[PDB]
């Protein structure tokens, strides 16, 4: 008779395909080979196969089994037309896990996770598990249709790294998890608000985002400007900035993004106009044959004094001028000449020194 093989070893590749069968050779000399068989346990529909090796060979592979199913493997010692009793053992190949984990559509509180499902297998479903890297025990689970290859996670914490794993499932059998990490984006700062508005400046305020950031990049500009908009880069400790050197009575678009390294958040945008430093409603209140009592409305800024100029309309010759204290918005222009159209101009001088900052002019032409 023939002594059967002993020390049977069954090795099924996780991603079911190759199943290596190994054994200690028979102790009977003069035999001609070994025959191996794989059959679904208890008698079921699957892939019952067979393979034959030489006497000197002690291993064969079954690179064609059905994952997550049980098989009984038997190896027989063969000598021509005779065979030994077999050495049998049963194995359930592992469920193939999915592969190719891609993260797309990354938002501050959401992300789309895609995978490549195991080929040629009718899974029961997929099992997605995810949690914050620094909050492992805070895990959530999702069962996905076996016909789907993606999951859009939602209601996530901004600027937070999450661990995401997708597992294939068949009946009870779950595969190894297809794992990967992905950080959510930064949420935008909110509640842009402006204060301390002047003729050439204003303070911008904003509310910090939930995510951890290192600073902000504020950018501002009026409707039309030649080159690159002026920007400011501040530390995360700042929640306001006073923009200076702005032009009077000008509308500015201010944008703020939170930053963290090369990471940026979406924009928080707003608009704010600077106060106009130009006087208004300049007019002639009273008048005589050689004078005009003019009046105007002070601009919403502190004027040191006003500069009034007057000269014959279209005269082209030097204008005459004098000042008025900032506290008063009235003036009398004496010694004029009748039958002489006079262009009267008023400027709000707000600066000091030898070259005081003055507003743009406002004038009228008088009918006399």
């Amino acid at each position: 008779p023939l002594s059967p093989p002993t020390n049977l070893h069954l090795e099924a590749n996780p991603d079911t395909g190759v199943l290596t069968v190994s054994w200690e050779r028979s102790t009977t000399p003069d035999i001609t080979g070994y025959r191996i068989t794989t059959t679904p346990t208890n008698g079921q529909q699957g892939n019952s196969l067979e393979e034959v090796v030489h006497a000197d060979q002690s291993s064969c592979t079954f690179d064609n089994l059905s994952p997550g199913l049980e098989y009984n493997v038997s190896v027989y010692t063969v000598k021509d037309d005779k065979e030994s009793v077999p050495i049998s053992d049963t194995i359930i190949p592992a469920v193939p896990p999915p592969t190719d984990l891609r993260f797309t559509n990354i938002g501050p509180d959401t992300m789309r996770v895609t995978w490549a499902p195991p080929p040629s297998i009718d899974l029961t479903n997929f099992l997605v598990r995810y949690s914050p890297v620094k909050n492992e025990e805070d895990v959530a689970e999702l069962s996905i249709s076996p016909s789907d290859n993606a999951v859009v996670l939602t209601n996530l914490l901004p600027g937070t790294e999450y661990v995401v794993s997708v597992s294939s499932v068949y009946e009870q059998h779950e595969s190894t998890p297809l794992r990967g990490r992905q950080k959510t984006g930064l949420d935008s700062p909110t509640g842009i608000d402006f204060s301390d508005i002047t003729a050439n400046s204003f303070t911008v305020h904003w509310i910090a985002p939930r995510a951890t950031i290192t600073g902000y990049r504020i950018r501002h500009h009026p409707e039309h400007f030649s080159g690159r908009p002026r920007e400011d880069r501040v530390p995360h400790s700042r929640n306001s900035i006073t923009l200076t050197n702005l032009t009077p009575g000008t509308e500015y678009v201010v944008s703020i993004v939170a930053l963290n390294g090369r990471e940026e958040s979406p924009l928080l945008i707003g608009q704010q106009s600077t106060v106009s430093d130009v006087p208004r409603d300049l007019e002639v209140v009273a008048a005589t044959p050689t004078s005009l009592l003019i009046s105007w409305d002070a601009p919403a800024v502190t004027v040191r004094y006003y500069r009034i100029t007057y000269g014959e309309t279209g005269g082209n010759s030097p204008v005459q001028e004098f000042t008025v204290p900032g506290s008063k918005s009235t003036a009398t222009i004496s010694g004029l000449k009748p039958g002489v159209d006079y262009t009267i101009t008023v400027y709000a001088v707000t600066g000091r020194g030898d070259s005081p900052a003055s507003s743009k002019p406002i004038s009228i032409n008088y009918r006399t």
